[PDB]
């Protein structure tokens, strides 16, 4: 079958794969809308995961049901799914510990574009379809379907953890896609004050539409001064990162109130050390706890968010921007992912 | 000084009480704005706190800071506070174990109405202004920072308490103020479906307003056989009991799902026990946790929820249908609040 | 095969049952040690479950792995396993929601005398053995591990549910084998002063064997009143539900501290209504927190609980006061469960 | 009166302070046994606070009670009190917030040597004492007793941030006073399995008897991979970090498993910034959550662990190793724990 691929480091393009064989539990989709993610550009030209030869990219999608194993039992051929980006194995201990993002390994929830090939192609494994898979309602708009798969479920983790109560002020470093997201999910937790960190027009529009109460830009100032400014020399009672380079950490550290939550949901790829500024963590004594962790994946998780969506509790079209038809154009939507132009935030490829 | 007080059981009128003085870290507040509630005529009409002789009635106001104490700090006189409906006592050691609610006894921390005389008073003592007070913002609507008092206190507790999570399902057992703030709780706790149980037109529209996305009647099936209808016999995640006789324990009980949470804020007071039905608590072994508890107060709850009123977080204008001027109005408000008309959400009485 | 099943309601008697085969994902171990229950006597002489036709009874065994599905991986014949009583299909909602015990239903994690036959016969099934089995170490006592099945892991589960603190003070009300057990989980999660109540000498020295620093018989005084006393009028932090009828509850509210939490793990089949004293329970909102539920099951809280025995953090030896060998002996074993003769806690049945 | 003091950075002396003046809550204790600590020598030699001018030293001590003002309530001169390290001011919003160790201010809560004179004078200053002591048991060892002022706070209060679990792997990294503390307070968690990581001889024994069930030294190895070689490369669920450099940070990281819980109770003071490894912290998303903060202190905590030591919850005398009799002794005391010989874990002056 045909995918689009990571041939080498840096070097992408489409290839003739094997299409995958569904096991007794298994299902092979068909995508019918997918999303190029920043991750997909660090694994390519990053070599976040090495030098991958000939896998296919994307890890967000809803599609058909093609093909189901023998003991599929609640997803049938012809049924219409989001497909979680995380797609754990439901039988470890990891699982009967309460950490399914991790079953049978550190981050080996996350299969497509890492264990196997991804949404990218005619036609993608799922692994568990009845664990894993969630039916796509008949009036959800594609794009917006895309957007649970990933994108909500990330920045909303990101103010699960963040352990959020009603009229908690928080703050969100990096108003991408994921960050718009936290500051989607910060308000659903109760949030009253909430800082996003960012510059790009169309993000900020974004931002302050999904509950932005103030944006900051780095343009004008250290970032901690402006919140503590803003905050009266106070700080904030919660930080959510999910965007930026390693010194993210320590701005969140030094912005916190002590006794605050930093939540990190910024998969970081570059610097290999992120520093915690003794100082301003109390020497580590100041309770400033931190937490970070992939998005949580399966059946459930992905149900629960589309029933947010269906009830309108969210409105995920303010995170696209870009829609194409046709699959070719992924190549296109990959590469502005690489690019980043000012008016970009998420791009979503109808098949 | 003149005060609408229980003269005796099912006997109220203005009386000529004595003016509180203020102890060195205590207030004396002057009433701008006050709200009747259910529980004042629970105390008159039924005696739930025995035969209370003159005592001052209401717990719920917002007013002007008129004495303050030697050691009161950050309140000074002409300062318009929010009055929590719960002042509790600080320096305990349940404050220690972080209860302060039940601050040196079990609803220590609800004193007017109670303890001591309410705010239906030309002057209403507040113990630990600098504990006890926040400040009420120049532009915001008397009508609905009375609401923040107790109302929306008490209706986000137990969406607190309900630890609800992102997607999950909850049916709201009465629609009434408490009811409708549950409601709107739950929906800023990230709860995708939310099922508000009542008739009333006026507290129904109220209930969609704030977030519902069914309204179940009880005039035509048995509650829990329609939320299992509803759900496709999956029952809820979450039931915050809100409203209604001790019979909505066993209903709330029945409609959850093994390992939900049942959260508890209305205060019963009539019939002398709540029953679980044991085969539906799955013999005590369903994992369906009971919580319930009284509304926090003090300095940092109130300032809060006044921060997320003020980033439109929440609109509390939709709880007050009825607005009286002059500080007589007080006994056709409190009555109004005893004959519950078809019309009647929540009274407020501006000075 | 033989087995010891329920004829009818009041009626044991062997059978000759069928041999279970093994599932590819299963197990068909052969019972080395088993222990009567008290939930096998409210099966058959109190109709719990119904009248259930020739079911095998017994749910507490280790054993040795038999058969082996094609698909089990970490399990095979000859292996001596610890089976905890309950065995969840991990490949559920319930279990992506957090709630292993309730998979695919409330309570469905426990099968043995159930859902299927129990571990009394010459043979048991047993599903998901890589999910549901741990191994036996060599050289722990037969008697000992079979405490581990049911009730090490219900009493631990009072505890845990508990939420108990350092310092804490706790009520354990039942001190029978699994009133014993959460003592001593009560003791292992740091609480000071652990009161247990209970009369029968033999289960009092093993009360305060296991922590227990205070014993309560009802004989002299009403248990809250004796709790009350023993405290200075301040109550308890915590009361674990492991014995006694319904009352029970209305008793552990009255005792408890306003903010405290009452965990059950009484699995209550008599009275049909366990109530909640309305002015004790500060009519809903003295936030004491009821919890109760199943005990966990699975490979990971076998193994775990299995590591506890093994760095000797308990002595399971304690709750054995009964020790038969031939598998002909389960009958007397069970009827002595029946009886209750002063001197008995568990009994365990070496085949 | 007579205090041993900091006359500047390396310099110790005995000097004639003032004599501290009880306010209305206030206490004023006389010292009956006290406690040099690591954060005295820091204070001192390392210059942990700036150049602090004749500030009395210590904050290990039990004493009687000499002066109590107008309002203290629960004690009288006479009264003999354990002290703990961290004395809170109960009335601010952090404690509203629930973090009384930072009542007004980061670290807030710690006073004695500090915001003020320490205990290693002839009288010191509790403030708000009802708030602030603790009833001294009348056959409570002194020795005893000051261990539970900071030590055992503090270990305990590590293995509670961990958050541990019944059968939870834990390492302490660190067997000093407070590692030996984090030892027992873990056992008393429910931790199966505990790995002491430290190689003083005195120590060692000190942490087996606490319940360390193996011990590990650097002299032979990178403490990650001894770990990992122990763990069957499985790693640890959780990791408290009682002592060693800035390094330990990147060491628990990297042997706690994803998903598990780094507890630090380690006040750093040397090198400026504490480092999380990147790969191993799994890019941020490996769920490895880190907290940190100072022990609880207040009047409930110290009652709570009281309790515990007379339940015989935990023997404090394993960590007294040197006992001098006699005020002067206390230069002598604080230089040994300067140079820390071979024997030493703490040291107790009883005056
Ligand atoms: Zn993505
Ligand atoms: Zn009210
Ligand atoms: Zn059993
Ligand atoms: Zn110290």
């Amino acid at each position: 079958m045909k995918g689009f691929a990571m041939l080498g480091i840096n070097k992408l393009g489409w290839i003739e794969k094997e299409r995958p064989v569904a096991g007794s539990y298994d299902a092979i989709v068909r995508p019918l809308a997918v999303s190029p993610c920043t991750s997909d550009i660090h694994t390519v030209f990053e070599g976040a995961l090495g030098d991958r030869k000939n896998m296919i990219l994307g890890h967000e999608a809803v599609g058909e049901v093609v093909e189901v194993g023998s003991e599929v039992k609640d997803f049938k051929p012809g049924d219409r799914v989001i497909v979680p980006c995380t797609t754990p194995d439901w039988r470890s201990l990891e699982v009967q510990a309460g950490f399914q993002q991790h079953s049978n390994g550190m981050l080996a929830g996350w299969k497509f574009s890492n264990f196997k090939d991804g949404v990218f192609g005619e036609y993608f494994h799922v692994n568990d379809a009845d664990m894993n898979l969630a039916i796509l309602p008949k009036d959800m708009p594609l794009e917006n379907a895309v957007m649970i798969t990933d994108m909500m479920t990330t920045g909303f983790h990101g103010a699960e953890l963040a352990d959020i109560q009603m009229g908690s002020s928080v703050v969100v470093i990096g108003i991408g896609a994921v960050g718009l997201m936290g500051i989607a999910g910060a308000k659903l937790r109760g949030a009253g004050r909430i800082i996003g960190v960012g510059s790009r027009p169309i993000c900020v529009e974004a931002a302050k539409f999904y509950g932005a109460t103030d944006i900051l830009n780095y343009k004008n100032g250290h970032i901690v001064d402006q919140v503590m400014k803003l905050t009266n020399g106070k700080g904030v009672d919660r930080v959510i990162m999910a965007g930026g380079g390693s010194e993210t950490l320590s701005q969140a550290v030094s912005m916190v109130k002590p006794g605050g939550i930093i939540s990190n949901i910024n998969y970081h790829g570059s610097g290999d050390a992120l520093l915690i500024p003794r100082v301003e963590w109390g020497c580590g004594m100041a309770h400033k706890t931190i937490k970070g962790g992939l998005c949580p994946g399966g059946r459930l998780r992905a149900e629960m968010l589309r029933d947010m969506v269906v009830y309108n509790r969210v409105d995920l079209s303010k995170l696209v921007t870009h829609v194409y038809h046709g699959f070719d154009h992924i190549e296109e939507a990959l590469l502005l992912m690489k690019d980043k132009p000012k008016d970009l935030i998420k791009a979503v490829v109808i098949l």
